[PDB]
């Protein structure tokens, strides 16, 4: 079953989104 | 500046994505 | 099977992300 | 200003999320 792999692909995209959110906050602070 | 608020909206969506990824993994395990 | 419902929850989050991306571009243009 | 570039990075992640949602629906149908 590939479900678990697709769930890892989701987790990686969530991590990338959170990194971009931190990046935007830092851009705003500067 | 609204940037910081938009970055919080992103962080909330990232959290929701990670919760759905954990949910999918649990669905796969069951 | 709930997979299809979880895939709709993903689609809704993707739509929200794209709306926020358009919002950020408009903030940048202004 | 980098805002516009960061908004493109968001748009790309939203597109990837929607592709994964379609993929999950197809996995469910099969």
């Amino acid at each position: 079953g590939e479900l678990k792999a697709l769930a890892q692909e989701l987790k990686a995209l969530a991590k990338e989104l959170k990194a971009l959110a931190w990046e935007l906050k830092a851009l705003a602070k500067g």
